[PDB]
């Protein structure tokens, strides 16, 4: 059995986080007469030898996150899903701090939906305890994660009030049970536990200035012991030690550091936050947020060979909060496309992640870089008054939510940017904060993120742009026009949401249903292959092969695939002809004589030593182009 | 306007009215939120007095701009080193270039003007950033203007340097005044920046405009190492009618 959990501590610039933990672990000394605010996240671990009938000596490692609002850009890296999050009121500011703690509870919900939460009122010594009302009224069961308890400890001395909290941490840990699993007591191969013991035993034998380990040194540690793990086991083994917080390691291929194995996590988590505090009270020769490489043995080079790898390099945080007044060229209510993203709170590492996903995309309209001006919560990268994109963030009136307005010119060069930013902003939402876009069937389908779209029948002077949920409007694909209860005038959906309709991709691949003659239902036209899915049809009087998609592939992925298929264009690669909705189909060329495997299976006499060559020449011509565009076929 | 003490008081009531409600707008911009037809007369005078968007109290913190082509050879630069920004300089300057949408002539460029800059750009091939930075070890106040060296950019420089000079001699005529007593410091030294190395020059050498204008006998500038030379069209395309 593997008894090791993560106990995340969570607060905001003034709480019993680092002074409540010292009493939870019963650190008897706390020799520092006066300690200071946290930098980084201070990873520590305390064992819990429950002197009882059960000899399970679980050891859960605490991560007392820093509360100051300048480190928030890095926390979502370390808010995993196998953890029991805490939360601290500071009841001294009663009924006003519980409000200031909703963002933390929300990010806990965004990152790790299926994890418990234990609110811990840290102040009793100093006074107001009716805050248990609001926590039961507004904070209990409304979009926020599953709060499993709430206590009011003193947080400076051991007491009966605190002892019963230490007991709840135990009983809530030993009953984690995500998808009926009881995480804290699962079975794992002893090959891992022994690998855990050597890394901890190696943490004492590494250069403190750089505790990092390379895979070369690692593959020798197993040789010193008798570990039965092979090169095919470590990539899984050293990951299971990552989720348990024993060492940090990142398997991303883009971030070329996968040889670096971060033992002693409390160190890397501290270094990444030294840059976010180094100020200069000299000369503001630069605007706020930008900084050049101003600082040991080759480490400084390794330093932002990791910060840049960690995206924190230009510091996308602490960057000109005040926004600059932009005056867009064409703003007459009919040339702009807008799409809000109403969500209750901006997740922790949202903007520093977003403005660093669109930033590195200079090859829009494809390598002509646009001169951009990105404050903390916007980008506004513009090529010309006929093609721009302002991913802003404003607060509406009488609304406590947080919106993400994106305005783009409705021309052709603008329909691309919208359909290309909405992708990145969604490829980020489901990759990082997957519990935002999560259908909470309990209660009602609020979905916590309502991506509105804005439309107006009056081209100009409409006095307002009427909201229209995307989920409801996407279901209006049976036709192509939207129109009010006064059905005289109507708006083409292309104009208000040119991404649901495949209008952003190259214009030559619009389905143009007027000519496609296609009978889905019958199978005698489904002749392609055997009992498959791609049918046969006619498109512009010629024979083609349409590929009906089942319910699996969501539209967000179909749009994600067509963008790479649309620019291959080789005489030795099946080329697209159209793609549309009603239903989600994909049109391509009809290979008249069918695939090759069917040929040499029953028509082995057709290959004639000069068709055996032209086939091999046309396939080596395709690979001559795929490997030129830096893409490997992986299955031939 | 009889009773001057009144008009001089009204023009300053707008610069103090704040709102401790909701910052639904960025700092500096404001809409007509307030008697008998006077309110209409009000900013029929404020706009006449140029104070309307309030070009003052406007986002002092500047936003980090990342220009498209900045390789030391595609940009034209011209400092305006002066000891102190005159009182009503920026609110006057950014309101002289603002109202000029018909550049490249009526296609308005989407601009982002903080307190001491404009940066109105049409495309990565034609823009104009009338900024204001402070150099190192220098107590003066500079006015850097960077423009792409292409054809559509040679116009903007020669068209902004005009407005910024038609303002300097109209409003603050004692700045550009030759003080023959002592020496001709002139209180405003409009430098120009040039570099022989197109890129990686590690610095752009200052060159006073007064001294360089006198180098019209020929058309090329060149250092004491006369192998390589720069056409003046590139560094100051306004002195040459380019
Ligand atoms: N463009 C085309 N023209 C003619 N035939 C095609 C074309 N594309 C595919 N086929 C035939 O379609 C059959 C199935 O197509 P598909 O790409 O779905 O293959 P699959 O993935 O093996 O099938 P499925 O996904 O339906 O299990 C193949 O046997 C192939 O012979
Ligand atoms: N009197 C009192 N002081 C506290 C209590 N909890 C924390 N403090 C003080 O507040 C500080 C706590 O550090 P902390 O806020 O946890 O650091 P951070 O949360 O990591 O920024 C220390 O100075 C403590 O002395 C409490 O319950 N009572």
């Amino acid at each position: 059995p593997y008894n090791r959990m993560k106990l995340m501590i969570v607060g905001n610039t003034g709480s019993g986080k680092t002074t409540l933990l010292q009493q939870l672990m019963k650190t008897k000394k706390s020799d520092l007469g006066m300690q200071s605010a946290t930098v980084g996240i201070d990873v520590k671990d305390w064992p819990i030898q429950i002197r009882d009938k059960r000899k399970r000596d679980l050891v859960l490692n605490v991560w007392d996150f820093a509360g100051r609002e300048e480190f928030y850009s890095t926390h979502p890296h370390f808010m995993t899903q196998r953890a029991l999050y805490l939360a601290v009121y500071d009841l001294s500011k009663g009924q006003a701090e519980v409000d200031a703690m909703k963002p933390w509870l929300f990010n806990i919900k965004a990152r790790a939906s299926s994890s418990p939460v234990i609110l811990v009122g840290t102040h009793l010594d100093v006074s107001k305890a009716c805050m248990s009302k609001i926590t039961k009224e507004l904070l209990n069961k409304r979009g926020f994660p599953a709060i499993r308890d709430y206590h009011f400890v003193n947080a400076t001395e051991e007491s009966d009030a605190l002892a019963k909290l230490r007991k709840t941490i135990i009983n809530e840990s030993l009953n984690f049970k995500i998808r009926d699993q009881l995480v804290v007591g699962q079975l794992i191969p002893d090959c891992y536990v022994e690998l855990e013991k050597i890394i901890l035993s190696e943490r004492k034998n590494v250069p403190i200035e750089f505790p990092v380990i390379d895979r070369k040194r690692l593959l020798q540690l197993v040789r010193e012991n008798q570990l039965q793990l092979d090169e095919n086991e470590l990539p899984h083994a050293v990951h299971f030690l990552n989720e348990s917080g024993v060492l940090l390691h990142f398997q991303d291929p883009a971030l070329q550091l996968s040889d670096l194995y971060f033992v002693e996590p409390k160190w890397l988590c501290k270094i990444m936050a030294q840059i976010l505090t180094v100020k200069v009270e000299g000369c503001p020769k630069h605007p706020k947020g930008i900084i050049s490489r101003r600082d040991p043995k080759n480490y400084m080079t390794q330093y932002f060979k990791l910060l840049e790898k960690f995206q924190i390099a230009l510091v996308p945080s602490s960057l000109s909060d005040h926004r600059p007044v932009i005056e867009l060229p064409h703003c007459e209510n009919s040339e702009i496309i807008i799409r809000l993203y109403e969500m209750p709170y901006f997740p922790m590492g949202f903007w520093s992640r977003l403005i660093n996903r669109l930033l590195e995309i200079s090859p829009y309209m494809l390598a002509l870089r646009p001169n951009r001006m990105y404050w903390r919560q916007g980008i506004y990268l513009n090529w010309s008054p006929e093609a721009y994109c302002l991913v802003g963030s404003e607060v509406l009136d009488n609304h406590p939510e947080s919106f993400l307005k994106i305005t783009v010119p409705s021309c052709r060069k603008g329909c691309i940017l919208l359909g290309q930013v909405v992708d990145h902003i969604d490829s980020l939402m489901e990759e990082w904060f997957p519990g935002l876009l999560e259908i909470d069937i309990c209660g009602e389908g609020e979905t916590l993120l309502k991506k509105w779209a804005l439309y107006s029948f009056n081209d100009g002077e409409e006095h307002q742009k009427i909201l229209l949920d995307d989920l409801m409007k996407k279901a209006e694909e049976g036709d192509l026009l939207v129109n009010p209860d006064q059905p005289r005038l109507t708006i083409p959906i292309s104009q208000i949401a040119p991404d649901l309709i495949l209008a952003d991709l190259p214009r030559n691949i619009m389905l143009n249903n007027d000519e496609l003659e296609f009978e889905q239902a019958p199978e005698f036209l489904l002749g392609d292959g055997s009992f498959g899915s791609v049918y046969r049809a006619a498109y512009e009087g010629e024979e083609v092969a349409v590929k009906i998609f089942n319910k699996h592939t969501s539209l967000r992925l179909l749009r994600q695939e067509l963008v790479v298929l649309c620019h291959l264009h080789h005489p030795s690669l099946i080329s697209l002809l159209a793609a549309g909705i009603r239903p989600r189909m994909l049109v391509m060329e009809l290979a008249s004589k069918g695939s090759l495997d069917r040929l040499l299976q029953q028509d082995k006499a057709s290959l004639t030593r000069t068709l055996q060559h032209r086939i091999a020449l046309h396939v080596a011509d395709g690979l001559r182009y795929l490997h030129s565009a830096m893409i490997i076929y992986r299955d031939l």
